[PDB]
């Protein structure tokens, strides 16, 4: 109650409306278009997070090259009865010893999720609060109501846009994730699946012309 609503004015000044106002400023410059306004602003921000998302493909990818001593060490345990939290935190310490040498951050692979929620959240209520959005229809869905069809093309594009990425816990992500993301989207304003269906592409184009290269183990080695 007392510092509950100073909560209120850092959500919508630093998040809701900026949100708000990328998406009015665009629809107004393409004549009350907030379809396209929603695509044009998405690909803004995927843009804007594109140096970002790079950062966080080379540390998986980095994760990758130290998996011949993630196995081996995994190895000196396995034979040993595990599974007790005693013998499972002394894997976790020598775990977390092998990515603080070869200054890896197993964190990588959740910080994503740290950074699309506040993003999906703001668009969630950047698009709730504009009432000018609700009558507004693109193409054959409603923006401000829930459709049938744009939920399932958000799943398929979730899909595949995780299926690019992971190359040669991983099930939950390509199998659990994307039925997920179709039901919640059907019990949802369509804007959300369209600004999903366009974050997807843009990732699966990305991915497809921008390939990180895997870092050296000597630069790995080497880390402060
Ligand atoms: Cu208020
Ligand atoms: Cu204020």
């Amino acid at each position: 109650d007392p510092i509950t609503s100073e909560s209120e004015g850092i959500w919508n000044h630093f998040f809701v409306y900026p949100m708000s106002w990328l998406i009015t400023t665009v629809a107004n410059l393409l004549n009350g278009s907030y379809g396209l306004s929603i695509i044009i602003v998405t690909i803004l921000i995927r843009l804007a997070l594109l140096p970002l998302t790079l950062k966080q493909q080379k540390s998986m990818r980095a994760m990758q090259v130290i998996r011949p001593e993630m196995e081996a060490i995994q190895k000196k345990y396995k034979e040993k009865a595990s599974k007790d939290p005693k013998v499972q935190q002394e894997m976790q310490k020598e775990l977390l010893g092998l990515y603080q040498k070869h200054g890896v951050n197993p964190m990588a692979g959740c910080l994503p999720l740290f950074i699309q929620l506040p993003i999906l959240m703001a668009f969630y209520f950047a698009i709730m609060r504009t009432e000018e959005i609700r009558y507004h229809t693109f193409l054959w869905f409603d923006l401000g109501q829930p459709d049938y069809i744009l939920p399932f093309v958000a799943g398929i594009t979730t899909y595949f846009q995780f299926k690019m990425t992971m190359s040669h816990q991983m099930k939950v992500m390509l199998y659990v994730m994307p039925v997920m993301i179709i039901i919640a989207g059907l019990s949802l304003p369509s804007a959300l699946s369209l600004y999903w269906v366009i974050g997807n592409i843009f990732m699966i184009i990305q991915t497809y012309f921008i390939v990180v290269k895997a870092p050296p183990l000597e630069v790995l080695e080497s880390s402060g």
